[PDB]
């Protein structure tokens, strides 16, 4: 089977990210030590990439390649919370028992205004997709909130249909989601900024506490490099703000070049 089944799809974002974002887009601090991390299972190995702009807090990816068996593409779009952008969720897991693919605009409300305004734009773009993606099927209750009416939830069950149905879908959602940002004016109200804080973090809150990846980290790499690299980085917020480190809008100094390639 393909080893490295989404190297290309990294490539291809790294590409987009890279072309649409342009001038506006400088690295993200990646924590010394979660750069690149390898152990014995093969060889697997985990290679982080970060980004920001003044409208995205952080744009960051985690690709573990452990041979064909072992494979994630986490790629997460987090907007500064002076926006009501939601969130671009790109889950893309490989195991020995099929593949597990998550691919949405994970919403801060699930109000008739807030689908209207981002939910509605997107469904024939989910309507075109979904007919290649059936639904995965079962689904952790409370993870419910956090998905919109354009969430595709899809188990394929061979590599062709990765590098094809879900690759085209991958594709579409960046580039929606890009265009959305794009657009995007700040929120100024306070009581709107306070309540897009709240379903901020309780989404990072949630991901950082309940996601798979934790499970399997763990087994990887263990206890003490997984926690750290789960709330230093992948989902980090809560960690930033209380630190004080977090500025809504603002970019957090990072001197580092942008990479968009495998750091050895
Ligand atoms: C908001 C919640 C949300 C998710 C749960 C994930 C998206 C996601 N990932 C999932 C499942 C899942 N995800 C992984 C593994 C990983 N997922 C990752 O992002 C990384 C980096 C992993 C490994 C290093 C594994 C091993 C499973 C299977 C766990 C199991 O079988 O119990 C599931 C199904 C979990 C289940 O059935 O219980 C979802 C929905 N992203 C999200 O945004």
């Amino acid at each position: 089977a393909v080893s490295d089944i989404y190297k290309p799809f990294w490539e291809w974002a790294a590409k987009t990210i890279k072309e649409r974002l342009g001038d506006d887009l400088v690295s993200y601090p990646i924590p010394d030590g979660y750069l690149r991390k390898e152990a014995m299972v093969s060889l697997a190995w985990t290679q982080s990439y970060g980004y920001q702009t003044k409208k995205m807090r952080q744009i960051r990816a985690a690709h573990v390649n452990g041979g064909a068996s072992l494979q994630v593409l986490n790629l997460v779009f987090f907007p500064h919370m002076n926006y009501d952008l939601p969130f671009l969720g790109l889950d893309l897991v490989t195991l020995p028992g099929g593949h597990l693919i998550a691919i949405d605009m994970q919403p801060l409300f699930q109000t008739e205004e807030y689908k209207k305004k981002y939910a509605e734009p997107c469904m024939d773009m989910y309507q075109k997709h979904v007919k290649n993606l059936p639904w995965g099927g079962d689904f952790p209750e409370e993870a419910k909130q956090y998905f919109s009416p354009v969430f595709l939830w899809t188990r394929p069950q061979e590599d062709k249909q990765v590098e094809t149905y879900v690759f085209e879908a991958f594709k579409d959602y960046i580039n929606k989601y890009l265009d959305f940002v794009e657009a995007a004016k700040p929120v100024t109200d306070p009581d709107h900024l306070a309540r897009i804080r709240e379903r901020q973090l309780s989404y990072l809150q949630y991901r950082a506490e309940k996601d798979p990846a934790r499970g399997m980290f763990t087994r990887m790499y263990g206890p003490e490099w997984t926690e750290r690299y789960i709330h230093g980085f992948l989902f980090d917020l809560e960690e930033k703000m209380e630190s004080g480190e977090y500025k809504t809008g603002e970019l957090l100094p990072c001197s580092d070049p942008l990479n968009f390639q495998p750091t050895p």
